[PDB]
């Protein structure tokens, strides 16, 4: 009501599209922001770095299985993986042997439901690419999973329009009806779990804790010390945090804030804490610096995060049914293949930055192998490689004659960015990548079947006429090899 026609044309949409109510609410709660002209900055002088946290090596101590009964895991399968060449789901690649990421989570599940909390759930985070193939392979390889799929495991993502730049108003693409719409970020996850009611359900089912991370990540597993340290410290909302490094400058990092509680009574000292979230887009031109400066802000999520639920729905609840989270402006146009198309807004939230709208929160560093996403075919080929190796209760981890470091791997983006490609490479075989500090791949080549490498290796194809075809049982140690 008494909301800008621009405003009112988008319920008008979404409304005639059957969209869930608590999708509009928020979303308009978003384009109000957005229309007062609200910049989303973050400078240096609102916020303070923080220093220094509790890691997750130190802690010794497991939960027991009654709490791993009230626990919920949902992974997050939106992606498409279109990085690799790759128009459907991301998680039904082939990791290692046979085995997708989807089969190492439904794996990973199985074991704690057979060996610790029958009760466990499991959950999807499905966008409308991702729903009928993930669907399709659990009918397939895991009946149980799939039998009740539609009742409770997959939650659906929603879509919020793109408005446009101009006036605000829900962007109009007669070519390409479905252009008009776009994923709203995994920020999305808490605004689909109220409006689905499964917040509400999940609770009342005695439900308490949630581990959620993404589906490309097998770094994310269920670890019993975390779920002890949230009982044991009343933490509410738990971010798990990788160190900052000379790659990372570009990734955003984890902050402090404050504000008060309401009264300046009791010792007049003592201050408040908030941990914020701080992407690049947030940050200004004149701070980006020191938002680089890895030193000063040391932290950056792992998106793996544990939340408390009945906290976390009484915390919407407060807030009518929605939670508040700095909204992100993507400036883009409705085709974005078509540069001459209407110039659009597509608001996105990120599902770490709740981190700051919980009473009692907290951020707990962990080794960068719990942070193993699968970007690129090049650490596709990691995995293949019996540089890892699968534990007996579905981890992937660091084979130990690696001695905690995993092989780099440069392919060539011009013929291997592209699975299809990457696969004429590995064609014939896998190679040993287990000894090979560094290896590097130039211009067009294909492995022969059985062979190992050591060292620094590097294949260079400068040629480029046909392809230079490895030996098979061919050794390379510390050299280039070029045809
Ligand atoms: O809105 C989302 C976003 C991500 N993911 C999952 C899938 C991802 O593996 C992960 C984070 O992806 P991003 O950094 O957001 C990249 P992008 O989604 O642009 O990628 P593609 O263009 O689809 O390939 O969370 C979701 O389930 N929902």
């Amino acid at each position: 009501k008494s909301l800008s026609a621009a405003a009112q044309a988008c319920v008008k949409k979404m409304r005639d599209a059957k969209v869930n109510e608590a999708c509009i609410r928020t979303f308009i709660a978003q384009h109000v922001m957005v229309s007062k002209g609200e910049t989303g900055s973050i400078p240096d002088s609102a916020i303070m770095p923080v220093d220094s946290l509790d890691a997750l090596d130190s802690l010794t101590i497991e939960c027991d299985n009654a709490v791993l009964q009230s626990t919920v895991v949902l992974k997050l399968n939106g992606g498409l993986g279109t990085g690799m060449g790759l128009c459907d789901a991301k998680t039904l690649l082939e990791v290692k042997d046979g085995k997708t990421f989807l089969d190492f989570t439904a794996l990973q599940v199985q074991y704690l439901r057979q060996h610790c909390s029958e009760h466990l759930r499991f959950m999807l985070m499905d966008s409308f690419n991702t729903s009928a193939s993930t669907k399709s392979f659990l009918k397939a390889r895991y009946p149980w999973l799939y039998q009740v799929f539609d009742s409770e495991v997959e939650l659906m993502q929603n879509q919020v329009p793109k408005i446009l730049q101009d006036t605000l108003e829900p962007a109009a693409w007669a070519e390409n009806p479905a252009y008009e719409w776009a994923p709203p970020g995994h920020g999305d996850i808490y605004t689909a779990l109220y409006g689905s009611g499964k917040l509400q359900e999940l609770v009342e089912q005695g439900y308490r804790y949630m581990f959620v991370s993404n589906g490309d990540n097998l770094g994310a597993t269920i670890d019993k010390r975390v779920l002890a340290y949230m009982e044991k410290e009343k933490i509410d909302f738990l971010m798990e945090v990788c160190r900052r490094t000379e790659s990372d400058k570009k990734g955003g990092h984890l902050a402090r804030q404050t504000v008060y509680v309401k009264g300046k009574d009791g010792q007049p000292d003592a201050e408040k804490r908030v941990l914020l979230l701080r992407e690049s887009a947030q940050c200004p031109k004149a701070d980006m610096e020191s938002f680089q400066d890895i030193n000063k802000y040391s932290f950056f999520n792992t998106n793996n995060l544990w939340i408390r639920l009945p906290v976390l729905l009484e915390t919407m609840q407060e807030h009518g049914g929605t939670l508040p989270l700095p909204v992100i402006r993507n400036e883009k146009t409705v085709d974005s293949s078509n540069s001459a198309s209407p110039k659009v807004y597509q608001l996105e939230t990120a599902m770490g930055a709740a981190i700051a709208m919980f009473e009692s929160a907290s951020a707990i560093v962990v080794p960068r192998s719990r942070f193993a996403p699968v970007k690129t075919c090049a650490d596709l080929l990691a995995l293949r490689s019996d540089a890892y190796v699968v534990t007996d209760d579905f981890r992937l981890v660091l084979d130990d004659r690696c001695h905690g470091h995993p092989p780099v791997v440069d392919l060539d983006s011009a013929h291997y960015k592209m699975m299809n490609g990457f696969e004429k490479l590995v064609q014939h075989g896998v190679p040993s990548l287990v000894e090979c500090k560094r290896v590097t791949v130039k211009g067009l080549v294909q492995f022969g079947a059985g062979n190992v490498l050591t060292g620094t290796v590097t294949i260079e194809n400068t040629d480029s006429a046909s392809a230079f075809v490895i030996p098979d049982g061919a050794k390379l140690n510390d050299t280039t090899a070029s045809p």
